[PDB]
């Protein structure tokens, strides 16, 4: 009966909601925010006002490395450890790394082969450097392979950087790290062949059992300039400490049992009865939910059972704790879980038909969907035409149109009125106002009203048909 | 006929409007504005530009306590202190702290060799009650909530009880500075400190209106400082001018009106038309009378319990406790505002003088069941999107920190009052997808459906009314 | 027969447009802006970072009148048109009743400003006119309608000097012999400048209000005015345009008088006649203001050469502001008046009939909309009245809600003031105005349109 399906769905929803509310514990937002403000909003030194978010040159990067970075990393209470807020314990030592390219990796024309001698191409694994440079003393001047470094790709803003490069491990005290950084600055370690730089570390904060992994990236494009980016990721690797953790584990087991029951029921319903089974739009939602759930379960199982990095770090706590794979998989699991919860909540529409008012609304939606799709095709074709025009015209001066997806998002913001018309008026005195005026007019006067026309016609037809019958 | 109820409702509305006008003294805003500017915006010292709103560490708090706080509290004309040569400082301010005990949490055995002390988040179950430091005075001995005449506060991180370690300051700067310096020397704010409160009050005899000031600082278990403030104006010496007697007479008339309305409702439910809850106006009337009697009870309870103010007058060298009065004043204001809103909404019962207004009322009433049915669907989709946004952006954007904040942010997105420079960088994929899909579905689907429902209902009702 | 009406209206419209374009680029906004930046933006002193826009105490005002005021007034490089005047309005001691419960520590009280509680006794050293009360009649001033109250034109006044070394001495003497006691309630400073580099007279008024709760509140107004003279050919062209406008308005009014004399029994059912009479009365009041201003502009140059007398020129500023306000709505209505010609085609006739047949329903629904609007505004006033400053007064609540309708929310102060019932108010208002009520308007129009087309079939 419908009651059995309803109660099973409510139990599944309750378990899922318990999982989401447990996964967002007490406010780790403040945990992230304090570190973000300490490392990003602090000016690099006393007299200048630039910070990590507004880096503009290599000298600014050097000022940051010897300035606010060391101030935030090392705090005062024999070789004692550092507590960042008297609560967050710095784990091991931080690591710095750089990726650079070869000299003469481009091809300059023979016309200017006298006034231009050296040239460095954009970053790529085909163009990256692997030879010792400068004072070849230790690991900071010798290429190290990705396998020997236990790294992986990053997918930065400009390119996707490898896990290899030239790396150095800092010290547990400020005095030694400062000397190491000064030595790295004296012997020129950042040339114009440098393409990327990474800084990595982690903290614990034993008060609430939750690690934090910090990664800072600075990209040096081949055209000059500096692009900064950051990542602060909280983690939980010592889960079973409290009774609430055992409750969450039991709820996870119940969730796995629910998913198994749902997939068994889906297989039973697809086996013989209704062999086609795809023309319902609810079976598609069910299989999407099941696929997302099994993917999330597999990710969780593969992630929690691979924690040898923590044990290796705990064996000797004077080395770099390698925690980026865990953060990456945690982010992936978070995305999958969020999408699964959204679709599970959407699935509730299957049961809201308790009277005659909701039945006609659902009938109206289902009847008008087939026309809304047909008109949305034209709407999106026109949308993409406008987006590509904006990309080709304003795409090299505005930076709200520098990429195609950014053009799409900018148009969606223009619909809301969150735009600055003056910044595109000056980029092109003509064809800018034309673009804005035509877009607004044809979006709010024509395209928006056709949706209303279709919906109003379908609703009126459905209601009149029901009343007459 | 209807004229009797119409004139009765008009008189009730007039007396209600008079009551709200009287309780809304002109330009009370500037009093709180100047007080908050004095105690919130001035830098803690002449060197740096940090104020109370931008505190970031315990050292900044100690600077503020010895800096702008004393510069604002104490003014020179044991002479009394006038805040702006007009606002008299009553009694002495009080500073209190709430802290947790060492060992409230359990360190995992793996890391139990490098970390010794752990402190949990604040909770009544895991709060400290033992003496510490130079255990000689009041600031180093725990005092129970009942012995301190306190109550909960409902701060930002958690809800704090009224107990803790407190100290009453002095009437002069020279002694308060020495007391705060002594508290700073013998370490008073340790790693176990979780919250701190500073309370005081002023009078401003020029207009009969007290002001109660409470400042709160929260120390989360993850490090940092979260400040909060509350300035509340009150009135406790009500009967001083003729307008006060006029307002008292208006309150008596309002009580008589409420009694008449409730007796009419009782006689109309008791025998005639049993179970008459099928009408919207009857439910509105019962809601109005319930809110009115609740407000009357609150006012009666909070107008006779002024024993704290009576006690303070005999001994003007102690701490006046005016927090309960402020809390009940806020509750009374909220109840009165809601009651006034509903009373104003009740005016629709009488605007049917011609055909046009009657037709508009009919079409507004007939669509009230389809609009609710579609609002159920709309809010289901809204809450699904809000939960997705909470899960995705809940730790990085500060507009999605809490579920209710996610709901408010989604409501503000419709107006076009969001950044999107933080949504895109918090999550480059699944961040823009959420925004684009939300905008497309809200603007192009659901609003058009509301419009279609309203249009169809209006056209149908007008056509059928004309035909009949 | 309407061709003559259309052509004469087209000539009237182009004349009005050219007059507007003549007023469009007067370049008076830029001068006033960068002269306001000379007084309201420069630090009070070389050490303090405060300005007139951020005064916060008596000491800040006393530093302003000896400092940023003096150095920026005696030196773009404008010259004075006389002597500035500084006036004070104060109340009397014991103007309110101290409660007997606590009166052994408070001895004096000062009520808020009012004519009943105003002070008139000679306070301080009774030397001159700055320490004795002089009535409004001798001062030749009127009310100001300030922020917290409306202030009379009387008070204790003093006229400064044309030399900085004497004005500074006078204000130093005022500061030494205490002039701003606890009874002070308001302070006015008035003067005028020329700035011969670009011919533009300006009248400057600054007000500082001292509330009964302590602190200060600053306010300002700079108003420019011109002494237009036939110095070129373009000004002659605009003069000819003004005479043409006078002839046009006379033409319109005489034929309106004729058309109302022939049909006086019914004249208000038609909508365009009401718009026409509104246009003509606005034009006539604007032209009367203009002729009064140009007739009285011949007296201000008497103080240009040398005059140690304060020129009271606030009426000219007020009437110039009124003239600008009238001109804006005049051109708007004379832009709306254009809508009664475009009704040439059948589709235009259907649209006009649709708009005309649904006026009563729109007016009827406006009443319900405004009832709900006032309910929400009163709720917001009662809840956020003392915290947000966008809801300090009822009209501010009304305008804040109007801005919310157009998407101008802040929501930070709203959330901070009341963590509950604030977000509830915002969410309920947004939901019930952006999805339910504002749609109803369109619904009305929609139905009417359909009905109109329907009868075409039956016709
Ligand atoms: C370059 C570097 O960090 N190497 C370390 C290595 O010492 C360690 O034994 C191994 C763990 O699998 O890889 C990592
Ligand atoms: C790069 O290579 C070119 C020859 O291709 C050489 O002239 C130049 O000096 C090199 N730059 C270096 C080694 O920095
Ligand atoms: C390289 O290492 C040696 C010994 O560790 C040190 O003396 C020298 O300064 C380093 N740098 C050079 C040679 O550039
Ligand atoms: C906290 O308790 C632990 C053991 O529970 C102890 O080793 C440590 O010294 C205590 N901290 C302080 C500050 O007394
Ligand atoms: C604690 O005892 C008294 C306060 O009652 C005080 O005189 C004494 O100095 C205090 N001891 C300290 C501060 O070490
Ligand atoms: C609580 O109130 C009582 C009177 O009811 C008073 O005697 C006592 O001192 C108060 N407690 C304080 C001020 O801590
Ligand atoms: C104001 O009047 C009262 C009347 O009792 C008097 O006591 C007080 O001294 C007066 N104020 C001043 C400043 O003299
Ligand atoms: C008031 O008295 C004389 C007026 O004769 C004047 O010169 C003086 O500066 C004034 N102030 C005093 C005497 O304090
Ligand atoms: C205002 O005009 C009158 C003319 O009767 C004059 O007596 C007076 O001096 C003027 N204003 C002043 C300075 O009182
Ligand atoms: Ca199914
Ligand atoms: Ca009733």
């Amino acid at each position: 009966s419908v009651l059995r399906e309803l109660v099973t769905y409510l139990l599944f929803l309750i378990v899922l909601c318990i999982l989401t509310y447990g996964m967002m514990s007490s406010n780790v937002y403040y945990y992230t925010r304090m570190m973000s403000q300490l490392f990003l909003d602090t000016p690099v030194s006393k007299t200048e006002k630039t910070n990590f978010k507004t880096l503009s040159s290599m000298e600014d990067f050097w000022k940051f490395t010897e300035g606010s970075l060391l101030d935030g990393l090392y705090w005062k209470m024999a070789d004692n450890r550092s507590f960042i807020f008297y609560e967050n314990l710095l784990l091991g030592v931080p690591r710095i790394r750089q990726l650079r390219v070869r000299n003469g990796s481009c091809s300059i024309p023979q016309d200017l082969r006298d006034e231009i001698k050296e040239c460095y191409d954009v970053y790529s694994v085909s163009s990256e450097d692997r030879a010792p440079f400068g004072p070849r003393n230790g690991t900071a001047w010798i290429y190290t392979s990705e396998k020997d470094l236990n790294g992986s790709s990053h997918w930065g803003i400009i390119a996707t950087y490898s896990g290899a490069g030239y790396y150095l491990d800092l010290s547990r005290t400020r005095e030694e790290t400062a000397a190491q950084v000064a030595s790295l600055k004296k012997n020129v370690w950042l040339d114009r062949g440098t393409r990327a730089t990474f800084i990595d570390f982690s903290v614990y904060n034993a008060n609430i059992n939750l690690f934090c992994v910090v990664r800072l990236l600075v990209e040096f494009p081949a055209t000059g300039g500096v692009i900064p980016s950051w990542q602060f990721q909280p983690l939980k690797l010592i889960r079973y400490v409290t009774t609430f953790d055992f409750f969450l584990a039991a709820c996870e087991i119940i969730f796995c049992f629910f998913i198994f029951y749902y997939v068994v029921e889906e297989i039973l319903e697809i086996r013989i009865h209704k062999l086609h089974y795809f023309r319902s739009f609810w079976n598609c939602l069910d299989v999407v939910i099941v696929v997302l759930s099994v993917v999330a379960i597999g990710i969780n199982i593969y992630r929690t059972s691979n924690v040898e990095v923590l044990l290796q770090f705990l064996e000797d706590q004077n080395t770099f704790p390698n925690f980026e794979h865990l953060a990456y998989w945690q982010i992936q699991f978070n995305n999958i879980a969020a999408v699964t919860v959204f679709f599970v909540w959407i699935k509730l529409f299957k049961f809201i038909n308790f009277n005659r008012t909701m039945s006609q609304l659902s009938t109206t939606m289902s009847r008008c969907a087939k026309d809304l799709f047909g008109f949305a095709i034209m709407f999106f074709i026109i949308f993409l035409a406008y987006a590509q025009l904006a990309y080709l015209v304003f795409g090299t001066q505005v930076d709200d149109f520098s990429t195609f997806q950014e053009c799409i998002f900018t148009q969606f913001r223009i619909i809301l009125g969150d735009i600055n018309f003056a910044e595109i008026e000056e980029a092109n005195r003509v064809l800018g106002p034309i673009y804005f005026t035509t877009f607004v007019f044809f979006m709010f006067f024509i395209l928006l009203n056709m949706f209303l026309a279709i919906i109003n016609d379908t609703y009126s037809e459905v209601k009149s048909d029901l009343a007459q019958q």
